[PDB]
């Protein structure tokens, strides 16, 4: 109650810092930045046209927006759950309303609300997510004001006040998944045995989610109820897909970010909509069928929806509690799992185990939403990769960067953590660098990826580039300096030349990824490359978490006189960056600058030991020393 009080007040502060930081952050973008290229960044959509408007789940009015009669949407970072602002072109730039994405396709976008004409011209503006802030702030007060309950023991252990209780005796397991390596079989067994806290640690390519799934299947098999969460939609949807293939009884507190049919089937609205209610849409219709007769001009109408509203509620809450009550696993992003959301309906002490996947990517405040809905939690992910992102760096340092899983791991180590060790992605030479610098040399390469090269690929010819798994082309000391975020047009030309090398040898662009730490380098690189290789992904490290290509090319950007790298000195980002690659990783960088940081120095020292190393002088002829 003390360690709790302080942690909490500390957090509540770190938040308004963030919230204030994010808010002002957006004000500037909305200020000194045109509507036209805000969209260019994928953070506003225009100009849009109403395609449909139907009252949906809860009283909420679901409006669907598509590009005016042209037709797919301009690429964007809109995702289910986002907060969105609605404007009219012919209106006074005044904000008409605020909403929530429920479904974002390549050529449509759906917002829930709580007038609108089928003839344009609407705008859509990504805004701070005040709901998340409001929820986080509350699971935080709810924690500090926690009583005597199932969650009691977990909390002691979590806050050091007590210690991981002795692990129940291991009652032999039959594995649903038959192809599990020994490393995973033990993580599973261990995890079921804890009666408090378990953490499974999954380095790049080791099959974490596969092991999270087995663990979940085993807990359903013991007849336990599981609330399973992650910080991202995408993490949640991958679990949904997996569990679904394993014919499990699940319910995702929607909505999905991935559009796969398999996954759309299992979200709340499509669970309810699968009987036994054709009635509840006859309430929806009934009132969205009267906002029709709304335009007569007018009140006393209000009392009539007030009525249909309260009936929809009572009916919806019932079919909900049912669908909830009969699933063995309820799935939600950490936020979705909130105490106001659908879960309010369940009787406390309903769930036994909370599972949180990609915990190392989630900020601890978010984890305390589901975490106190059960007596036992199971954390999974890799705290040696990217931590939760923030806007207020000064807040991050303050401890917002510190996820639940990471602290508990450094804290408890093997009293609680099991780490997977066999990886199925990288050539041994790529693995070995990450193994040793990040994962204590414990990683091992499954025989199906160890040894694999680009020349092994169908249609790919054998080349000085295709037959090597490691390549460094070094910019020291070729006057290929950075700019004045950061950019480096010298590097941009080297990576295009080496892209051309691979593509010309037969490697399809769709198998390659260009990646850079810096947003402006990405921008610089898209500019020079997209028309040349339309299928080639070009992203920042942070926009490539969890991804994987046969070949990855990296651009370090930092090359200067004062020998500075910066944020480039976040090793986990480099770790993530090197580990996306399967058969081939090329690094374009300035030795002379990069070496002034130890982690980076040993990275390039590695490439020098193993794999090939070239100088820019071999690529560029107009180069002046």
């Amino acid at each position: 109650s003390a360690a709790v009080e302080s942690f909490v007040t500390k957090q509540l502060d770190l938040l308004e810092l963030e919230r204030d930081a994010e808010v002002e952050e957006r004000r500037s973008w909305q200020e000194n930045i045109s509507l036209k290229e805000l969209q260019s960044r994928g953070v506003c959509l225009l100009k849009l046209q109403v395609s449909s408007q139907r009252t949906g789940l809860y009283g909420r009015l679901l409006v669907t927006f598509e590009p005016r009669r042209y037709a797919a949407l301009p690429s964007n970072s809109f995702t289910s759950g986002d907060i969105v602002g609605l404007y009219d072109a012919a209106n006074e730039g005044s904000q008409l309303a605020t909403g929530i994405l429920t479904r974002v396709t390549q050529k449509s976008v759906t917002v829930a609300f709580d007038s609108l004409d089928r003839e344009n011209s609407y705008r859509l503006l990504k805004l701070a997510n005040d709901v998340t802030y409001r929820r986080l702030k509350k699971a935080l007060i709810a924690l500090k004001k926690y009583h005597s309950g199932p969650a009691s023991s977990l909390i002691e252990v979590l806050f050091g006040r007590s210690a991981p209780s002795p692990a129940s005796e291991i009652h032999p397991l039959t594995f649903f998944n038959t192809c599990l390596d020994t490393s995973q079989k033990e993580a599973v067994l261990f995890a079921l045995s804890q009666k408090e806290l378990a953490i499974i640690h999954g380095p790049p390519g080791t099959g974490k989610t596969t092991t999270v799934v087995e663990i979940i299947l085993q807990a359903v098999k013991q007849g336990l109820k599981v609330l399973c969460c992650a910080p991202s939609n995408i993490a949640v949807d991958n679990l949904v897909e997996r569990l679904a293939l394993c014919k499990q009884r699940i319910l995702r507190l929607g909505h999905p970010a991935r559009l796969l049919e398999s996954i759309q089937q299992h979200s709340l609205d499509a669970v309810l909509a699968r009987s036994d209610s054709a009635q509840i849409v006859a309430d929806i219709r009934k009132d969205i069928d009267q906002v029709f007769v709304k335009n007569k001009k007018k009140s006393n109408f209000r009392n009539e929806i007030k009525l249909l509203r309260k009936e929809l509620k009572e009916r919806e809450e019932a079919a909900m509690l049912e669908s909830l009550t009969s699933a063995n696993v309820v799935l939600a992003t950490n936020t979705g799992a909130s105490a106001d959301g659908p879960l309010k309906l369940l009787p406390e002490s309903y769930f036994d185990v909370v599972v949180i996947d990609e915990c190392a990517q989630a900020l601890e405040a978010s984890c305390w939403i589901p975490l106190l809905k059960a007596r036992k939690c199971i954390l999974a992910g890799d705290h040696k990769q990217l931590p939760p992102t923030t806007v207020s760096h000064k807040a991050a340092l303050a401890g917002l960067s510190l996820s639940l899983m990471e602290r508990l791991a450094e804290e408890y180590g093997a009293r609680v953590v099991r780490t997977l060790t066999v990886q199925y992605r990288m050539h041994q030479a790529i693995m070995r660098w990450a193994s040793d610098t990040m994962y204590l040399g414990q990683l091992t390469a499954h025989s199906s990826v160890a040894r694999h090269l680009l020349r092994d690929l169908p249609g790919v010819a054998a080349t000085e580039e295709t037959g090597v798994p490691l390549l460094l082309v070094d910019t020291a000391g070729c006057g290929l300096f950075e700019l004045e975020s950061k950019g480096n047009p010298g590097e941009v030309r080297l990576v295009s030349l080496h892209i051309q090398a691979l593509v010309d040898a037969g490697v399809p662009a769709r198998d390659i990824a260009v990646v850079s730490p810096y947003n402006l380098q990405v921008d610089l690189l898209r500019q020079s490359l997209v028309h040349r290789h339309p299928e080639l992904e070009i992203k920042s490290v942070d926009g490539f978490q969890g991804r994987e290509k046969e070949a990855v090319i990296l651009s370090f950007v930092r090359s200067n006189r004062k020998g500075e790298v910066g944020f480039l000195a976040e090793d986990r980002r480099i770790n993530v960056a090197v580990t996306r690659a399967r058969r081939h990783v090329a690094v374009i960088c300035d030795s002379r600058t990069v070496n002034n940081h130890a982690f980076l120095k040993t990275l390039v020292e590695y490439f020098t030991q193993h794999g090939e190393v070239r100088t820019a002088f071999e690529y560029l002829d107009d180069i002046v020393p």
